[PDB]
């Protein structure tokens, strides 16, 4: 009876999932955007990663990390030496949530609420189920607080490999800045802070 539940079909097939996805009307993202944007990769993935939701060139392209912050993580996972190839991706909310400015040029991005967040959750859970990842990557406040809570702050746990106990499976966490909030600011912070994700890239593929 409550948010996407009753969409997520009876297996853990991810072609199965994501086409049953493209049908969710389990909050009200699924109205104005493009369509819903399911994870990416395979179920043999050592290392799952999410993020927010898919963007503005995601809800077109049909895959997550496609636009600008997606190919700032590819040189983060490269510089890692993580194949990307080897992950699955994906989001903590599967439409995108958006508006438009008049003279822009982008569809811009709005801040899924705690509400949608856990609406879309059973997504997660069975991406979670379906690819048993030694290690989950959560990019960003939105997909950190999905699993670690709704207080939780990344600011003040980087580099830490959590562990807490209603998450299906007990992967290790590691919760890091998104990439998108290292597309913009002054020269040195934006490199500080590329370092930051690529050594909590490796903290996560060194986990067991
Ligand atoms: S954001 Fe998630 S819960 Fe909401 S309609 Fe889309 S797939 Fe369903």
């Amino acid at each position: 009876m409550a948010g996407a539940q009753d969409f997520v079909p009876h297996t853990a097939d991810l072609a199965e999932l994501a086409a049953a996805a493209g049908e969710c009307r389990g909050c009200g993202l699924y109205r104005d955007a493009t369509q819903a944007v399911f994870g990416a990769g395979g179920r043999s993935a050592r290392i799952m990663m999410i993020g927010q939701q898919p963007g503005d060139k995601e809800d077109l392209a049909g895959l997550p990390f496609v636009g600008p912050a997606g190919r700032l993580l590819d040189r983060a996972l490269e510089a890692a030496d993580i194949d990307r190839d080897a992950l699955y991706v994906t989001n903590a909310v599967k439409h995108f949530k958006f508006t438009r400015a008049a003279g822009g040029k982008r569809r811009i991005h709005k801040t899924p609420s705690r509400t949608e967040v856990v609406a879309c959750r059973p997504w997660l859970i069975a991406e979670m189920t379906s690819v048993e990842p030694d290690v989950v990557v959560l990019l960003g406040a939105t997909a950190a607080k999905a699993l670690l809570g709704n207080d939780f702050r990344v600011t003040q746990h980087r580099g830490e490999v959590l562990h807490v106990d209603d998450v299906p499976g007990d992967p290790a966490l590691v919760a890091t800045v998104h990439p998108s909030s290292l597309l913009r600011g002054p020269k040195e912070e934006r490199e500080s802070a590329f370092a930051g994700l690529v050594d909590d890239l490796r903290v996560a593929a060194d986990v067991r």
